[PDB]
């Protein structure tokens, strides 16, 4: 089990981190989602399909920078929605394929009635998603930690 971002940056057998870069929407009103869709950008497989499942959990998300300040967080895990930051580890999904499949995760941050102005600055931590794997084969419980970085400013209009 390993996983990779979009432009190939890899997370090897046993895990790790990565830093991931997503462009966000420059613009996003009070009452809107600003949507982080993420399983266009993680991407994990199953290394022996044949004999091993693999479990596959967002055991934790935290919020960071303007996310943490602006932003009211739900995170859509495989069709369930959670709170975000996370306040209990997500059902685990099964990876049976060593096909890519995407990390079915997506964040949905929507602005504060504080928020108003550059509400996410370019290039600023995010967020941080810790991916738990496990299998049916053995003890393995590795982490693979995603930190995801903002491409560009958001303005929350005031
Ligand atoms: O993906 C199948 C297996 O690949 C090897 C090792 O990463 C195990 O943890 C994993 O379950």
């Amino acid at each position: 089990f390993a996983c990779k971002t979009a432009n190939g940056t890899a997370i090897p057998i046993g895990g790790g981190s990565a830093n991931v870069y997503v462009n966000l929407a420059p613009v996003v009103n009070v009452g809107q989602n600003l949507v982080v869709d993420l399983s266009t950008q993680i991407f994990c497989h199953n290394d022996y399909p044949e004999t091993i499942t693999d479990y596959v959990t967002l055991q934790r998300g935290s919020a960071y920078g303007g996310v943490l300040s602006n932003f009211s967080g739900t995170v859509k895990y495989s069709g369930s929605s959670y709170p975000f930051p996370t306040t209990s580890e997500t059902p685990r999904v099964v990876y049976n394929s060593r096909t890519d499949k995407p990390w079915p995760v997506a964040l949905y941050l929507t602005p504060v009635s504080s928020a108003g102005g550059v509400a996410i600055k370019a290039g600023s931590l995010i967020a941080v998603l810790i991916l738990r794997q496990t299998n049916n084969y053995n003890s393995d419980d590795f982490q693979f930690v995603w930190n995801i970085y903002a491409n560009n400013d958001v303005v929350v209009p005031t």
